[PDB]
């Protein structure tokens, strides 16, 4: 008969020379010189050294297939027909010259059955149109999936079809035109005032947007006439993958440069604009040139790292080249690690610009407070009638106005001379009003409230409304901050978020897959031998959401940056270049 009784156990291989296998289960029964699937593979490695001879090696395929690696479903395994081995014969009688045939690969009928229908003789090994989607066939041996023969894996995403690859590619398009468009202006705007606007660290938000311009660049130019499938696919229309590959055009590697460069230099610019903003409220020009050093070369390093690893592949949803798709051990390196790091060191730089301004916020706060005191108490004296609430409100008055005294680099300085000096005044005036308050005197020392006035008005009103218009701006740039601080962190967050969901389930996406593509290459021989076929499908995949809100993160970060520039001071700068008479 043409089927025997063993006990069917998974295939630890699914592919059988070069060939998908159609079926999931196998047994070790039939090769008799095999006890377990690992001495299966061994044997099939044994007889793989026959590839050197394709006469031999096409029609001897079949049977080692049909033998070492059968078809085992329900407790029953399909022995090989008589006219396969019979197909072996007359051409690897080679194979019986040096050390001939094994007493299982012999054509007694009792191993190799006459008329057994056999399911590898449906089996192509040189794919004609056993290439089954998403495969795609290409006869280039740098594009093939695995071990299999003729076969490669097809260049579009095969985990999204079209009308997913539509929606993301629209709204790439969106997002990176907002951001070019914008990240332009922002150029434009330090650059047609590039006399007046280059200045630091106002010259790194120019920079920061620059960066975010050229990769914007990068993102768009997949969308040109044809460019997509050149950047993304090989010329035999299988995705690119670990390039730089040997003898493929660069179309990918630039934008992989491009778009990885520009951000990475775009996000050390935060550390930098970061420590610029510390010594600029710790107070310069002297380290100035070494900034660039840095931003330059650090994404440099990094970049050339990636392309010495060869780890650039190609996405047909994001339309790019980038670092760390197929292994994403490569995408927290590269991505993730430097990102990281610049949160940490920018946040360090921040907090410590905070602490250099939440310690004047609170001097000049105090002053403010002590010339409140010294506003309402005059307010009290001015218009009281007891001869108590003139001699407190007075003694109210010389707390304050000698707390305020006590306030200061030079402390010899001709400017602090003076300014206590007023104060010198004030408390000598406030102490002699103190003096008549003291002796009953209400109206007299009243009368020496208004000596009180003019005299704050003149040696007081300068410094203090001098340091007035102070916490306005310490205030803005504290806010700002706060803006800059907790936008940063949650896109820093947001990203490292999506990136680790990705870096969390591409263990299982990668399952998922497999056992797809097996699934498809059993559909594929089930359908021309009129059997039966299953339904295919993916059990999981990535996310598109998560892909959207990862670039709605970046882009945001590159659209976030370009606002920095609108503000009104900006409009009219546009004006003077061209306006004439
Ligand atoms: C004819 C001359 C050039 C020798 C060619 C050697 C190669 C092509 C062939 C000839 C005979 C073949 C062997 C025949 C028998 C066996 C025993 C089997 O359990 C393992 C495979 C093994 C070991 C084969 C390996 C491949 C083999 C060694």
């Amino acid at each position: 008969k043409c089927k025997k009784t063993t006990t069917c156990e998974p295939l630890k291989y699914n592919i059988c020379l070069g060939s998908v296998l159609p079926y999931a289960l196998t047994s070790t029964v039939l090769a008799e010189d095999s006890s377990s699937q690992d001495e299966v593979h061994d044997k099939l490695s044994l007889w793989s050294g026959l590839r050197n001879a394709p006469r031999c090696w096409d029609a001897i395929r079949p049977l080692l297939c049909a033998v070492y690696m059968p078809k085992c479903e329900g407790g029953k395994v399909e022995l090989p027909s008589q006219g396969l081995c019979q197909t072996t014969r007359v051409p690897c009688a080679i194979v019986a010259r040096e050390r001939g045939w094994p007493d299982f690969l012999k054509c007694t009928t009792d191993y190799f059955p006459e008329g057994c229908p056999n399911e590898v003789q449906n089996i192509k090994f040189n794919s004609a149109g056993q290439c089954e989607a998403p495969l795609v066939r290409t006869d280039n041996p740098k594009s093939w999936y695995e071990d299999v023969e003729g076969c490669g894996i097809q260049c579009q995403n095969p985990l999204f079809t079209n009308k997913e690859h539509r929606e993301m590619h629209i709204y790439i398009a969106i997002f990176s035109s907002v951001t070019i468009f914008c990240t332009f202006f922002t150029l434009a705007t330090f650059l047609v005032d590039w006399k007046n606007s280059n200045r630091y660290p106002a010259v790194i938000l120019f920079y920061v947007n620059a960066c975010f311009f050229a990769g914007s660049i990068g993102w768009l130019a997949q969308f040109m006439d044809g460019a997509r499938d050149e950047i993304v696919c090989r010329g035999d229309g299988t995705m690119r993958l670990g390039e730089p590959t040997s003898s493929e055009t660069l179309s990918c590697v630039i934008i992989f440069i491009i778009v990885y460069y520009s951000m990475m230099s775009g996000v050390i610019w935060f550390v930098m604009l970061t420590y610029a903003w510390h010594t600029s409220f710790k107070a310069l020009s002297g380290k100035t040139s070494y900034f660039h050093l840095i931003t330059w070369s650090i994404p440099f390093v990094l970049t050339v790292a990636i392309l010495a690893v060869a780890q650039v592949d190609g996405d047909s949803v994001s339309g790019i080249c980038f670092v760390g798709y197929k292994n994403y051990h490569y995408r927290a390196g590269f991505v993730l690690a430097p990102i990281g790091l610049v949160l940490i060191g920018g946040g360090y730089f921040l907090i410590r610009g905070v602490m250099t301004l939440f310690s004047a916020r609170r001097q000049l706060a105090d002053l403010e407070d002590n010339w409140e005191t010294l506003n309402d108490n005059l307010k009290v004296i001015e218009k009281a009638d007891n001869a108590a609430q003139v001699k407190d409100a007075l003694t109210k008055m010389r707390a304050a106005a000698l707390d305020a005294q006590k306030a200061t680099k030079s402390p010899d300085s001709p400017e602090m001379k003076d300014f206590r000096h007023g104060f010198d005044i004030l408390v000598g005036q406030i102490d002699d009003a103190l003096k008549l308050a003291n002796e009953g005197k209400v109206k007299e020392a009243q009368a020496a409230a208004e000596q009180l006035k003019t005299t704050r008005n003149a040696y007081i009103q300068k410094y203090l409304e001098r340091a007035r218009s102070t916490l306005s701006k310490i205030n803005e740039t504290m806010l700002r901050l706060g803006i800059f601080g907790f936008l940063a962190f949650g896109f820093v967050l947001i990203t490292f978020g999506c990136h680790f969901y990705d870096f969390f389930n591409q263990a299982e996406w990668e399952r998922s897959f497999r056992e797809y593509v097996l699934c498809e290459a059993n559909v594929a021989i089930a359908e021309q031998t009129n059997k039966p076929i299953p339904e295919c499908y993916i059990k999981n995949r990535p996310s598109l959401l998560v892909e959207k809100i990862n670039l709605f993160a970046m882009f945001g970060t590159g659209i976030s940056m370009s606002t920095w520039v609108w503000t009104k001071a900006t409009i009219i700068i546009w004006k003077r270049a061209w306006c004439r008479i």
